[PDB]
This record gives structure tokens, C-alpha cells and sequence, in this order.
């Protein structure tokens, strides 16, 4: 049973209680990009990020309570089609935004009850050849060596691994690609606890995670709770929300700037990851994460389908 998050009294998460962190609900955000929630019927602006106004370049007392016809004409209408109340929280709606002040950027919609949960951030055959590169691969070790391989290639990732649990939730690197210098973690295992049960059972339902900067500060949701409920936001399915501080930590303590990974999921079980590493702090491309997710989803098959030759 989780433990309360922090904003709403909870302890300080040790590694006596890893298990009972509410890695869901931060009520916070990674800087790299903003955060609005709004009203699934009104379009009224109901949470933003600390850093939202001045990432999307609005005045702080205009955005809050603002209605998305209004900040968002041209995709209000489309959104609302695309996102009715009821649908599966994984469906999202996404668009392209010409913002003078940010630049071009990248909006995600999904809903979570009556909410709607919007993530901006800046935007800037490869696919096709990735996808036939898994498909052609002829075992399992091949399959594991070609996607470590082929996400690096696509991501530019110091270190891109697969990484395996065991029955016990144990894990394994067994297989990588990695830059010059950077020790081998290939074949090496590691306990249940620094992947725990909570976070396992997220990455069966939300594939696909990241921290951009392991030295970033999480920036809070305001209001903190959802106005409609008077409870937490559920993030699960938000990129942008902010990871737990003692996987930070565990980061940083790696020399890892920046992570990433992918969900392989064989007969509805989280079989393994793709995990990616960067020295430095890296924002993966938003198209590029897309690519990822389809090669996850590539990859999981494709285990099923080697697992079944062997
Ligand atoms: C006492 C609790 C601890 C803890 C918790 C924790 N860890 C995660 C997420 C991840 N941990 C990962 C572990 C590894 N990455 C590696 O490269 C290796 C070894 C080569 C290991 C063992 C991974 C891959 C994740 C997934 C996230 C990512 O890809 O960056 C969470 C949940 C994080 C979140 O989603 O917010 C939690 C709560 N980690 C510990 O080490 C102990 C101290």
C-alpha cells in the first residue's frame, strides 16, 4: 500500500520503503518542458506547472482558469473530438504548435477521468529500416544485439542496453551498446529493488519513461491536486512527470546524465527494457521517442516470436 506523496504530508522515501513510493503522482514536472491540466468538458486551465507562463511566454495570471479555446482555437475542437469523456487513458491526441516564444513545439493530450493532461515541449525510412532490422534478426542474442544497436544508432545514447527479469525480478544486461571508454555491464545482474514492484507494475501499463537532466529539480503542479477531485493528478501516463528522487540519485551516483527506457512486454508481463543512458543531460526528440515506441512494441513481438523458435 503506497504512502502518501509528499505535498499531502507523506514521508521521505528510504530504502526501507522503496516499494510505497507514489512514482504516479509527483504533483511535479521535469523542467525541459510544461505542463497544463485542464477541464475535459469546459476546456478550463485548472493546474499548471511553476514554469509553464514562462515557458509557453503567457502572463502567470492569465493562464490559470484561461479555457483552451481560447490559448489553443486551432486544436481545441479536434482535441475534444479525439479524447471524449470514457476513452482508454493510453489515447492520445497530438499536435504540432508554431509558438512564437517557444518555438515549435510538440503537444501530447490524454484524459484521465474528466481531466485532460497537456505536455509541451520543444520540437525540432529510418523506421522502416529499424523495424525490418528487428524482424530479420535470426535468435534471440542477434534480436537483443541488432536493438541495442539500432536505438543507439536512431538516439545517438552513450549506453543502450536490454535489460532482462528474471522470475525473481532480478535483472540482467544481456545485451548493449555502448560508446568508447564506458565499462561493460553486459552479463551482469542486479537486485529486484532497484527496479521495485510499483514502478514494474507502471511499465506494464505506460511504456515508455525518461529523466532528461538527473541533476534537474522537479517543478511542482499549481494547485497541486486536481481542483474536480481535491486528490493527486494521476501522471502515469505524463513523459514529463518527475521521477522518483532515489532513482535520481542512483543516476547521478552512475555518472548518468540523462535515461531512458522502453517497456518489452511478452504475454502482458514486463519481460525486459530497452534502457538508455547519457553522460550529459539530453532531451530525446519528440519524433525520436515516437520511433522508440513503435521499435518497443517491435521488439516485444519479435521476443515472442524468437522465444518460440528456440
Ligand atoms: C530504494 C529504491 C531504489 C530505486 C527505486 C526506483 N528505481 C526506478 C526506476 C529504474 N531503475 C532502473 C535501474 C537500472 N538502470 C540501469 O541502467 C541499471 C543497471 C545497469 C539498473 C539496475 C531503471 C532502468 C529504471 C527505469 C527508469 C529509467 O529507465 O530511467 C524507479 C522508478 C523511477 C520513475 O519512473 O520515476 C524507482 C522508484 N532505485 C534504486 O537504486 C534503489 C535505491
Amino acid at each position: 500500500p503506497f504512502f502518501p506523496p509528499l505535498y499531502l504530508g507523506g514521508p521521505e522515501i528510504t530504502t526501507e520503503n522503496c516499494e510505497r513510493e507514489p512514482i504516479h503522482i509527483p504533483g511535479s514536472i521535469q523542467p525541459h518542458g510544461a505542463l497544463l491540466t485542464a477541464d475535459g468538458h469546459s476546456g478550463e486551465v485548472l493546474q499548471m506547472s511553476l514554469n509553464a507562463a514562462t515557458f509557453l511566454g503567457q502572463e502567470p495570471t492569465v493562464l490559470r482558469g484561461q479555457t483552451l479555446a481560447a490559448l489553443l482555437p486551432e486544436q481545441w475542437p479536434a482535441l475534444q473530438a479525439a479524447l471524449p469523456p470514457g476513452c482508454p487513458d493510453a489515447l492520445q491526441y497530438r499536435a504540432t504548435l508554431d509558438w512564437p516564444a517557444a518555438g515549435h513545439l510538440s503537444l501530447t493530450v490524454h484524459r484521465v477521468g474528466e481531466l485532460l493532461i497537456l505536455e509541451f515541449e520543444p520540437t525540432e525510412h529510418a523506421l522502416r529500416n529499424a523495424m525490418s532490422a528487428l524482424e530479420s534478426a535470426p535468435n534471440l542474442r542477434a534480436l537483443a544485439e541488432v536493438a541495442t544497436q539500432t536505438v543507439r544508432e536512431l538516439t545517438g545514447f552513450d549506453r543502450v542496453m536490454l535489460y532482462k527479469f528474471a522470475p525473481d525480478a532480478t535483472g540482467e544486461v544481456i545485451a548493449e551498446a555502448r560508446r568508447e571508454g564506458l565499462h561493460a555491464f553486459l552479463g551482469h545482474r542486479f537486485p529486484a529493488s532497484l527496479i521495485p514492484a510499483q514502478a514494474r507494475a507502471l511499465y506494464t501499463r505506460h511504456l515508455l519513461r525518461l529523466t532528461a537532466d538527473t541533476r534537474a529539480a522537479a517543478v511542482p503542479l499549481d494547485p497541486v491536486l486536481n481542483p474536480q477531485t481535491n486528490a493527486p493528478t494521476p501522471l502515469g501516463g505524463a513523459v514529463l512527470r518527475a521521477t522518483s528522487p532515489m532513482h535520481m540519485q542512483f543516476l547521478r551516483n552512475m555518472g548518468v546524465g540523462s535515461s531512458l527506457s522502453v517497456s518489452v512486454v511478452v504475454g502482458g508481463q514486463l519481460w525486459g527494457l530497452i534502457a538508455c543512458h547519457h553522460q550529459t543531460p539530453y532531451v530525446l526528440p519528440p519524433d525520436l521517442r515516437t520511433t522508440l515506441e513503435y521499435l518497443g512494441r517491435e521488439l516485444s513481438e519479435q521476443v515472442q516470436v524468437k522465444e518460440a523458435l528456440e
